[PDB]
């Protein structure tokens, strides 16, 4: 029945991350990414980190290499297998937990100095109730002085700049291009095209910057610093990403 379709959408994204990891090696990605995330955590004396969007494990492995104690959670068991084996290949024992954002402490019973939700993951929630619930679950998993690091694409530029926003964005040189095929206030569909000709189309929710900030404030975070993050190969006046640094207190 509809199990075939749900299996297809999971397999589609799994193929997407496999293609990304096939053509974009992690060392190139680590050097392109700053050490900004790591230093932010270090400056706050973070030891214990929960990654709630492990995916194939890049953020988790980077934090393990940096010396953090990391728990690697993801809603997808198949992602966590890839993440664990990638960490293994880099010489690290990952601690994987399958967990849905709407009930994060079902199987995670510890509290954390920081949570990372990176790679533009939070945009995958299309329901506002789910968005609030997810952020409340993260908030409850933080120690009193903990911090949430949560990023997203800059959807404001696409929703507002109009004709000047209808162009592709490139990552890791020219290895992948990302083109906004369709954007309205409720839905953004991007075309991802890789250097080998592979094409994937992915849906996400186009969170406005101040909306995300409003959600974070509303579930109880007391201080939110939003940083512009220029990750694309051909920089523009507007950053293509934002990084929210939300302090529980
Ligand atoms: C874009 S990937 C991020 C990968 C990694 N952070 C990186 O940048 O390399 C987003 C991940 O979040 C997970 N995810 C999406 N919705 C979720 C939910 N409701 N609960 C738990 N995980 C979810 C997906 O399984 C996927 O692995």
């Amino acid at each position: 029945e509809v199990r075939e379709s749900d299996h297809y959408e999971e397999e589609y994204v799994l193929g997407f991350v496999d293609k990304w990891d096939e053509l974009i090696d992690w060392e190139s990605r680590a050097e392109s990414e700053g050490d900004t995330i790591i230093n932010i955590l270090k400056e706050r004396g973070v030891k214990k980190v929960l990654d709630v969007a492990t995916g194939t494990g890049f953020n988790s492995v980077r934090l393990l290499q940096a010396g953090f104690d990391v728990v690697s959670a993801d809603g997808s068991a198949e992602m966590l297998v890839k993440a664990f084996d990638n960490a293994r290949d880099h010489g690290y024992l990952m601690r994987t937990v399958q967990a849905d954002w709407r009930w994060m402490n079902k199987d995670i019973h510890d509290k954390f100095d920081a949570i990372v939700c990176l790679g533009n993951s939070f945009t995958h929630l299309f329901d506002e109730g789910d968005r609030r619930k997810a952020l409340a679950e993260f908030y409850a998993l933080l120690k009193h002085d903990g911090v949430l690091l949560l990023d997203q694409r800059n959807y404001d530029a696409i929703l507002d700049d109009g004709y000047s926003s209808k162009h592709a964005h490139y990552y890791c040189g020219d290895t992948v291009s990302v083109y906004p095929e369709h954007v309205d206030e409720g839905l953004a569909r991007f075309k991802y095209e890789f250097s080998d000709g592979s094409v994937y189309n992915l849906n996400m929710f186009p969170l406005r910057k101040d909306y995300t900030r409003q959600l974070l404030h509303e579930v109880g975070f007391q201080e939110i610093n939003t940083l512009g993050d220029f990750k694309e190969t051909y920089k523009e006046d507007e950053p293509d990403f934002f990084l929210h640094v939300a302090e529980k207190n």
